[PDB]
C-alpha cells in the first residue's frame, strides 16, 4: 500500500517485494517500492518487453536487490535472456539498480547526458550512450538491435536528460517521470526540472507516439493519452 504510486488491483502479481502487471501479450510493468523516511512507500514503474527469444527492460528498480528480483521474475516467468536495458534518466528510481544489471552481464543504455550526470546524481552510468537528433529521435547507430523499443528525447522537462520509449507493434508508450497521470494534482519533484520547456517537452512526447493509447509512467497505473495532455496543461502554468 504505497503512499505515492498506484495501488494493487486485480491481476497484479506479487513477487518478492515487487509487483508485476501484464499490459499486453509481450509487455509487463514492473513495480518496486522505496520507503522515503517517515512518508511511506513510493512505487516506481518500469517495463519488460518480450521480443522473440529475448527480453528488453526499461528502467531499473530503486535498488540493486530489487533489480535482481526483476531478473529473477523474468527467469521464472519468461525464461529468456535479457538482451539490454534502457534507463530513462539519472535518478534513483530509474537507475538505482545498475549494478545488478551489470553483474548479470546485461548491456545498459542511457542518454549520453544521463551518463554524464550519473556521478553527480549518485548513480552508476550505463555502459553505452544514446544520442539524439535535433527533433528528439535517437540516432539509430547508438541504439543497435533495439527491436521494438523506439527511444525519443522529448526535450528538458522533469530533468534535462529525461527520455521516453515507445513500444513498436503495440499501443504502449512509456513517459517515465516526465508524465504524470490524468488526475494528478502536481508534476511531482521539480527540483531538477526545466519549467520553461516542460510543457513543450510533454507535448513533444505525445506527438512522437501519436497513436499510443496506453501511456505508462513511473508513479501511476497506465493511463490514457489524457495523462499527456493533463501533464502539459499543468506545465503550462509553470
Ligand atoms: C514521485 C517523486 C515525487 S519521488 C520519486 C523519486 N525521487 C527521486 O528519484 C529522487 N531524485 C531521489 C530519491 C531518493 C533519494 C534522493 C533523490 N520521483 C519524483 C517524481 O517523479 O516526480
Ligand atoms: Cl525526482
Amino acid at each position: 500500500r504505497p503512499t505515492i504510486g498506484q495501488q494493487m488491483e486485480t491481476g497484479d502479481q506479487r513477487f518478492g517485494d515487487l509487483v508485476f502487471r501484464q499490459l499486453a501479450p509481450n509487455v509487463w510493468q514492473h513495480t518496486s517500492y522505496l520507503d522515503m523516511p517517515g512518508f511511506g512507500a513510493v512505487a516506481s514503474n518500469g517495463l519488460i518487453v518480450r521480443d522473440g527469444g529475448r527480453v528488453l527492460v526499461v528502467d531499473t528498480a530503486w535498488t540493486d536487490d530489487q533489480t535482481a528480483q526483476i531478473l529473477n521474475w523474468i527467469k521464472q516467468e519468461i525464461n529468456l535472456p535479457v538482451a539490454l536495458a534502457v534507463v530513462t534518466h539519472a535518478h534513483q528510481d530509474k537507475m538505482g539498480g545498475m549494478d545488478a544489471l551489470h553483474a548479470a552481464g546485461i548491456a545498459t543504455y542511457a542518454n549520453a547526458l544521463s551518463n554524464q550526470l550519473a556521478p553527480q546524481e549518485g548513480m552508476v552510468a550505463a555502459q553505452h550512450s544514446l544520442t539524439f537528433a535535433a527533433n528528439g529521435w535517437v540516432e539509430p547507430a547508438t541504439a543497435p538491435n533495439f527491436g521494438p523499443l523506439k527511444v525519443f528525447y522529448p526535450g528538458p522537462g522533469h530533468t534535462s536528460d529525461n527520455i521516453t520509449v515507445g513500444i513498436d507493434g503495440t499501443d504502449i508508450a512509456f513517459g517515465g517521470c516526465l508524465i504524470k497521470d490524468s488526475k494528478a494534482k502536481s508534476l511531482g519533484n521539480l527540483g531538477d526540472a526545466d519549467t520553461e520547456h516542460y510543457a513543450a517537452s510533454a507535448r513533444a512526447f505525445g506527438a512522437a507516439f501519436p497513436k499510443a493509447s496506453m501511456i505508462v509512467m513511473s508513479h501511476s497505473a497506465p493511463d490514457s493519452r489524457a495523462a499527456i495532455t493533463h501533464t502539459a496543461r499543468m506545465a503550462d502554468k509553470l
